[PDB]
């Protein structure tokens, strides 16, 4: 299951759902679009 908005990613953007991208600073998924 892909990591939704404001959920702690795998550092690599390996998990964040379609329309998300993991922040460098926060290490959580945030809106790509």
């Amino acid at each position: 299951e892909c990591k939704g908005f404001g959920k702690s990613c795998v550092p690599g953007k390996n998990e964040c759902c379609s329309g998300l991208t993991c922040s460098n600073k926060h290490k959580w998924c945030k809106v790509l679009l």
